RNA sequence: GCUGUCGUCAGCUCGUGUCGUGAGAUGUUGGGUUAAGUCCCGUAACGAGCGCAACCCUUGUCCUUAGUUACCAGCACCUCG
């Protein structure tokens, strides 16, 4: 989008040069000041390809699950994935939400029953110890499976903000065989993702920019 | 069928998922804490069962119900029980 803007935010920044992956040497503009710099002139065409792919796919009542768990990075995803549907996760990705979805459905149902009991008019009208225990279990279940309450089926697409941090999710998606959108970094691994985006991590501006791009992308692609 | 013992020690397993060509392994490992696989947070695991704890009996405080063959604060009789 208009070049300079992400050239201001954080995008042309790589994870040093001691810790790097040669598999994406073709995406590197050239290391300067002991830091690898991503080739900004090449990312944007593929970024727009991902934009149009997700916009076209969203038309048809399609849900794309977002993953953004990280140090102070899940909080922005919490509301960026909010609205326009788009189920998400915001905490530690518990392995098995895709291959073992049958087990996860029981946890979803239990959480729904617990929250319905909690909000029915405060059914927990008994000793404060029992009510507090139920409340903390309920909030733990929320922190784990808040964004999965909807989407009883399996998602047909998936978006990642740091492909190295959640390699479990990419492995699960490959095993199930669903497309993956990924923001990759110079120390990450390009394979597994079907629409790779060579950006930057650890930059709040960068993650927010990608999230807004895709949020209004799915907004304008879901007009029908 | 019934019983001892390890031992009233905190352990013993399963479903789905995942890793390994396999026997198998993860869950059940880590840092704390507890009498306890008790609990917290982390964590390719997510859940469940038999165990631990709880529900049972007795004792230790108090309230109500009730005063016979039980008791005697107060009144009286008293042959002073
Ligand atoms: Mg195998
Ligand atoms: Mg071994
Ligand atoms: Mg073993
Ligand atoms: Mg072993
Ligand atoms: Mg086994
Ligand atoms: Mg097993
Ligand atoms: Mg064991
Ligand atoms: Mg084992
Ligand atoms: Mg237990
Ligand atoms: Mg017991």
């Amino acid at each position: 989008v208009n070049m300079r803007d992400m050239l201001k935010a954080g995008v042309h920044f790589g994870h040093q040069t001691r810790y790097w992956n040669p598999k994406m040497g073709k995406f590197i503009f050239g290391a300067r000041n002991k830091i690898h710099i991503i080739n900004l002139e090449k990312t944007l065409p593929m970024f727009n390809e991902a934009l149009t792919f997700v916009e076209r796919l969203a038309a048809g009542k399609n849900k794309i699950l977002f993953v953004g768990t990280k140090r102070s990075a899940g909080k922005i995803v919490r509301e960026e994935a909010a609205r326009c549907g788009m189920p998400y996760v915001d905490h530690r990705w518990l392995g098995g939400m895709l291959t073992n979805y049958k087990t996860i459905r029981q946890s979803i149902k239990r959480l729904r029953d617990l929250e319905t009991q909690s909000q029915d008019g405060t059914f927990d009208k008994l000793t404060k110890k029992e009510a507090l225990m139920r409340s903390r279990d309920l909030e733990k279940l929320e922190r784990s499976l808040g964004g999965i309450k909807d989407m009883g089926g399996l998602p047909d697409a998936l978006f990642v903000i740091d492909v190295d941090h959640e390699r479990i999710a990419i492995t699960e998606a490959n095993k199930l065989g669903i497309p993956v959108i990924g923001v990759v970094d110079t120390n990450s691994s390009p394979e597994g993702v079907d629409y790779v985006i060579p950006g930057n991590d650890d930059a709040i501006r960068a993650v927010q920019l990608y999230l807004n791009s895709m949020a209004e992308a799915v907004i304008r692609g879901k007009q029908g």
